[PDB]
């Protein structure tokens, strides 16, 4: 059984008295020292081998993604740090006086981590990025509409990569990818940046200065205030040097990006995992999509695609909760 | 080729503008950062697993054992931290007062390591201790008298693995194999134990807790003060608080286990591996080999073993070297 490789493998690397208190199961010693159990097996398609790479990489620049206490990659099994429970939304629900001070805490990652020297991890060039906002069609207006408007599509993409490779500009950084409130931890023993925990980089990539920092500020499953998007934009171009009209100028088209494609994002988890809750952040989602094709850079892409995508009307949200 | 290799490895993990400094071939970073890069490739025989593994373990107790930088299993590679220049042997060189100081560090270390939960390793089983003392006929005395005595050799693994099995009692521990100054790094950053830096442990073992404590103080490369052996054991014992006179009855046979089977291994370095400089060693091996055959608990086995090696006159010394 998964269960006796399980025990085998703690067994084997010292663990064996650890016990489960209940993928990212919690393992306490008898004397309550912690960590985390990672089962990701590889005959069910998982791969630990980028996980410890990127935690490694993260760490090694002195960003709090969790050490790699034990690891077995043939079995797909990992003992990791255990980061803890505060979450920053926990920290942020029960007190919102934290909302500033932990999101300027993350952006001083993000400046920290966008001055290293890059691993090689497969890029999110224009085309990239174009054909990543498909699921606005194939899972969002498909699931109201019931066609994916392949024409429409088409002519967006072949736009609005052009739009992308106009607007961005620089050495890519490494991206997280879900760089957001739910994925990191409050850590408030350690210093400065070190105090923001990190999981889920495991599927990172490279690409633009503002990818993370838009998931962060425009986070749909939160209600980021508009003071603390705007004042941390001005933080990131102050603390990085980074010219501010371009800087200004990405930001917008990669809010455009990311919110398009989030659109099919909660979609398709509403309508093929049955979590129709994500739907009522469709509606903040739209608002900030419509908000960056407001944006000059988007002119060209801007009325075809507004014309293309239902707006989530009442009617609109039920048919995609349902 | 296998610099083509090292370079994707190292441009993969971030690392392709650091410059080697010439299986431990030393980098640095253009503004002088360290780490150190390990080749055994797998086409060789080489796997980087138990290094890894071993690492972790030790780092996972608080012993400076390096940090694993990055890592590539299939291709034999690692990038690992740098413990430095300061190997103890150079230490006590340049200031023969570090000794003393120095060598509680290190006992410090086997301490602090043998209180650990324990990983699942091969373990050193009195059979299999008797048996590894072999080389001392099969290498030192074939080296000298043409043949391995095997009626002798038969006679002595059977008598003395009985005896390896009456005074070796408690539970195994953590066994490096390997334990002498040399192998040892001073970091004096850091704090207490911490400040010895440990490598080549990655053939480790399970075995007794006397068994590193013998090759750090009867080390046969070094002439070790009879007083820092004396005063390092009552330190052990003291700070352990294990049962005093089993403590040194097994450190007795244990110290005549590993100076027979270094009898054999300098031999093959000399005869086999052409470095002569080793049977410089054999007087004061043999020394403490026949000092341990006269503890009590060696009765049975030392009139006859001493009758089966030959004495390292200086005739034997001179075939040894040629
Ligand atoms: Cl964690
Ligand atoms: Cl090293
Ligand atoms: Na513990
Ligand atoms: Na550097
Ligand atoms: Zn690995």
């Amino acid at each position: 059984s998964r269960e006796d490789e399980i025990r085998d493998f703690l067994a084997t690397h010292g663990y064996a008295d650890w016990n489960r208190t209940p993928r990212y199961q919690r393992l306490r010693s008898p004397t309550g020292a912690k960590a985390v159990l990672m089962d990701w097996s590889p005959e069910e398609g998982g791969d630990t081998q980028p996980f410890v790479d990127l935690a490694q990489y993260l760490r090694n620049l002195d960003i709090s993604a969790p050490e790699i206490y034990a690891e077995e990659h043939a079995r797909g099994l990992l003992l990791i740090e255990d980061l803890g429970d505060a979450l920053f939304t926990e920290v942020i629900n029960n007190d919102p006086a934290q909302e500033m001070p932990l999101y300027r805490a993350a952006v001083d990652l993000l400046i920290h981590l966008h001055d290293a020297q890059t691993p090689e991890l497969a890029r999110l060039d224009p085309e990239t990025l174009s054909e990543m906002t498909r699921l606005a069609f194939s899972e969002y207006r498909y699931a109201i509409l019931g066609d994916a408007a392949e024409d429409n599509r088409k002519r967006f993409e072949h736009r609005f990569a052009q739009i992308l490779s106009a607007q961005l500009e620089g050495d890519m950084v490494f991206v997280h990818r879900d760089f957001h409130a739910q994925n990191l931890l409050w850590l408030p023993e350690r210093e400065g940046l070190a105090r923001v925990g990190v999981i889920d980089f495991q599927d990172a990539k490279l690409g633009h200065r503002a990818y993370d920092l838009v998931s962060l500020l425009q986070d749909a499953r939160r209600d980021v205030p508009a003071q603390v998007e705007a004042q941390m934009i001005d933080h990131y171009i102050q603390a990085t040097g980074v010219d501010e009209s371009h800087f200004r100028s990405a930001y917008a088209v990669i809010a455009v990006q990311r919110n398009m494609r989030i659109l099919g994002i909660f979609a398709r988890l509403s309508q093929r995992f049955g979590k129709r809750h994500y739907i009522e952040f469709v509606p903040r989602v739209w608002a900030h999509f419509e908000r960056g094709l407001a944006h000059p850079a988007l002119a060209s892409a801007a009325e075809e695609i507004l014309n293309a995508l239902p707006a989530p009307a009442p009617e609109v949200l039920e048919r995609l909760r349902a």
